[PDB]
């Protein structure tokens, strides 16, 4: 009776210091591992902002490129009228020197 | 004292209980960070190697745009080449005929 009693309480008290001991070793583990995943998302997300930035770089990039051929186009062709009428106007000189 | 003793060691088993339900608690709430991170790292995963394969893909569109470029240069190069050599053309057969009108 009374002294069963006792040790069915001292009995739960053990049970209730090895779980204790169990959940600390278990926390333990869990902060090992949060800290360890923790490291990796903020280098992921670092890594994704550095991509970030590059897809955006090399799409102002090819914006540039567009932006010079086309400017390129324009003097090519301007140069290129220039001459041509160049020619014509020589032409219409040598036309007035030979016929007078 | 019978009563006494039990009594006493009452107390620390609500303790010990009271205890444990702090730890399970701090675990519940750790292994739920856990699997927030596990989600939150398969996602960053993921969009770690979209931006990669974009980065690859506007890499291959500039260098070919760069080859377009150069063709459209050449391609004008030639016309250019062709107008001249039609109005040097024009000239000369305009000479050639106000020379023999003039004979
Ligand atoms: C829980 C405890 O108080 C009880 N005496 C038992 O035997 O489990």
């Amino acid at each position: 009776s009374s002294l069963q009693r006792y040790e069915k309480l001292v009995k739960e008290c053990r049970r209730l210091e090895e779980e204790l001991e169990q959940k600390t070793h278990e926390a333990s583990d869990a902060s090992q591992r949060v800290r360890q995943l923790e490291r990796e998302t903020t280098r992921l997300m670092r890594r994704v902002e550095q991509l970030v930035s590059a897809v955006e770089g090399q799409k102002q990039k090819l914006d540039e490129t567009e932006a010079k051929h086309k400017l390129e186009l324009a003097e090519i062709e301007n140069r290129h009228e220039l001459e041509i009428q160049s020619k014509m106007s020589s032409h219409e000189e040598a036309l007035r020197r030979l016929m007078d």
